[PDB]
């Protein structure tokens, strides 16, 4: 199982998020008091890079989806076989892959060998000057619901930082549900607290 502890590392390398409200028509919404994103399937996903100092050039980013529950942790967070086999390749993603990244022709995906996991890697880039985090786009591929993939289970994104041989250098997540009304969703989740 892939370590989910939060690490800042020596960038100070956060998370964020645009706080982007409940209404029904969002597409995308992050609750700070689950920590947990909220979005609807192959739709835009904006996940901010916060660091105290830039990370040096040729730094790396990965994407990876892991099941919440102890006791689904070990196995690989993947598409169920109809969105596997459905025909909404965008030529660079493989098609198990739950996280895509999209806008970003230097992404990489990759099947580990020993683990079998996948993630998603795209360079790391410095904010614009005078802007002061870099966003990645992310896109999930199946819903939450998905009969035969996730099939209601939570799932966990880890996002890191690595440096240019894949060393570890800073660590953040963040639950997700991919469904229909994001908007709704999180507003009922939130009535729980
Ligand atoms: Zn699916």
């Amino acid at each position: 199982v892939p370590s989910q502890k939060t690490y800042q590392g020596s960038y100070g390398f956060r998370l964020g998020f645009l706080h982007s409200g409940t209404a029904k028509s969002v597409t995308c919404t992050y609750s700070p008091a689950l920590n947990k994103m909220f979005c609807q399937l192959a739709k835009t996903c904006p996940v901010q890079l916060w660091v105290d100092s830039t990370p040096p050039p040729g730094t790396r980013v990965r994407a990876m989806a892991i099941y919440k529950q102890s006791q689904h942790m070990t196995e690989v967070v993947r598409r169920c076989p109809h969105h596997e086999r459905c025909s909404d390749s965008d030529g660079l993603a493989p098609p198990q892959h739950l996280i895509r990244v999209e806008g970003n022709l230097r992404v990489e995906y990759l099947d580990d060998r020993n683990t079998f996991r996948h993630s998603v890697v795209v360079p790391y880039e410095p904010p614009e000057v005078g802007s002061d985090c870099t966003t990645i786009h992310y896109n999930y591929m199946c819903n939450s619901s998905c009969m035969g993939g996730m099939n209601r289970r939570p799932i966990l994104t880890i996002i890191t930082l690595e440096d240019s041989s894949g060393n570890l250098l800073g660590r953040n997540s963040f639950e997700v549900r991919v469904c229909a009304c994001p908007g709704k969703d999180r507003r009922t989740e939130e009535e729980n607290l």
